[PDB]
């Protein structure tokens, strides 16, 4: 198992900030062998982030289409993202769920897309306070990982992203302790369903208010193999939760 951390712009940046930000990431010497590190900048900047990042980074897009070309507007296909050579995209993120109704079964509809197209896949999900609450976030997140985890079929081009909703922007940082709970449970369904030699190359991030005080307590638990990282990811020093993972 490869560490993994990723940037996820959301709707944010000018050229001129990108210019200034992907110009500090540059500054870090890691080595993409050992540690994947993909930055996902909003559609339009795409391009301009792709040419500015120098190549250790790897880039992917925040949502990808359920549909294939065709007449959909506003949507972009896996089969675009393949030949535009982007290599990962975002899927079930938070903020498509809630905002934009996207279901379990929109989830699974994008990555079969995703997969058959030869993208890479970060696919999130989580409870929401009510739910963990409710003492239902197991029951929760088994739901939504069974919605599409059969659909896998290479374990290194999947990447699962556990992000309780509750710390999604708030600052409400799940501790190390939850988070690896709720890991270790993922690995094992992943363990059940695609077998174990599968579910111990799978990766399985935290996001949820990652930021530099707190990101190398959560890597150093056993299940916890990086991060989706939101708001700490528009800044410079992003750099330093990529270093936790060197």
């Amino acid at each position: 198992r490869k560490y993994f951390v990723a940037a996820n712009w959301k709707c944010n940046g000018t050229l001129e900030s990108i210019k200034s930000l992907t110009n500090s990431f540059n500054n870090l010497d890691f080595d993409p062998s050992k540690l994947d590190v993909v930055v996902f900048p909003v559609s339009v900047h795409y391009d301009h982030t792709r040419k500015l990042l120098q190549s250790k980074f790897s880039t992917g897009i925040q949502n990808v289409s359920k549909f294939g070309n065709g007449s959909y507007t506003g949507e972009v296909s896996a089969e675009i993202a393949k030949d535009l050579n982007i290599e990962y995209v975002i899927i079930g993120h938070f903020e498509r769920r809630k905002y934009f109704h996207e279901t379990d079964e929109d989830v699974r509809e994008k990555l079969q897309a995703s997969l058959k197209n030869n993208l890479k896949a970060v696919v999130s999900f989580g409870e929401s306070l009510e739910q963990r609450e409710q003492n239902k976030t197991i029951e929760v997140i088994t739901k939504q990982v069974k919605a599409f985890v059969d659909l896998i079929d290479n374990f290194d081009n999947v990447i699962l992203v556990y992000e309780p909703l509750w710390a999604i922007g708030t600052g409400k940082t799940a501790t190390p302790e939850q988070a690896q709970l709720v890991h270790k449970e993922i690995r094992k369904i992943v363990k059940d369903t695609c077998g174990e030699k599968q579910a111990n190359q799978i990766r399985i991030l935290y996001g949820g208010s990652v930021n530099t005080e707190n990101c190398s307590s959560l890597i150093q638990q056993e299940d916890i193999d990086g991060f989706l990282v939101g708001n700490a990811s528009l800044k410079e020093s992003f750099v330093d939760i990529i270093k936790s993972a060197m």
